[PDB]
């Protein structure tokens, strides 16, 4: 048994809700949140944007310390950071962005992260600005992970259309 609540159940192992991932991990206090984050690690918009703000811009400041001694993480890859106060882990992790032409396969490996943690409070990957269709992510996900994950979708019109489609 785990503290999230108001999910819908799409497989065994994948719920999903329309929520805003700040305000829930502010709630629940996950182990692990997921940030969808690019290489250089700079949260500038999206849901690292606000997960960032809503850290008062430490994620930032540990994430620049960082790349400062590790360099850019790959596309498809991921760091565990600090989870600041709305967590006690982000897994910062890598989808392809598909405005920039990376390769849409590599959100497979991206997926691929999540199976290193037994629960997960997640975004889409490469969904939102990063470009993806966010149906082919939320199948990509349930293709690919393996341990408990939450999805949070902000929006309430795609949260719908995401379930209603859902084969
Ligand atoms: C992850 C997706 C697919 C969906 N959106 C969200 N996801 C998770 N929580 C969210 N709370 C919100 C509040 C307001 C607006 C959007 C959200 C939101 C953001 C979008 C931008 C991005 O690329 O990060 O991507």
């Amino acid at each position: 048994v785990n503290s999230f609540s108001g999910y819908l159940k799409l497989t065994d192992n994948v719920y999903i809700k329309n929520a805003d991932i700040v305000e829930e991990a502010k709630k629940v206090k996950p182990t692990v949140v997921v940030n969808a984050a690019n290489v250089y690690l700079k949260h500038g918009g999206g849901v690292a944007g606000a997960l960032n703000k809503a850290t008062n811009n430490a994620m930032q400041v540990e994430s620049d310390d960082y790349i400062a001694t590790n360099g850019p993480l790959k596309v498809g890859g991921s760091c565990v950071l600090s989870g600041h106060n709305l967590a006690k882990h982000c897994l910062h992790v890598v989808g392809p962005n598909v405005n920039k032409g990376e390769d849409i396969q590599l959100l497979k490996s991206a997926y691929e992260n999540f199976n290193q943690h037994e629960v997960l409070l997640a975004p889409l990957l490469s969904a939102g600005i990063f470009g993806a269709d966010p149906i082919h992510s939320l199948r990509v996900c349930v293709d690919t992970v393996r341990t408990n994950v939450y999805l949070a979708v902000f929006d309430k019109n795609l949260y719908d259309k995401l379930v209603s489609s859902f084969l």
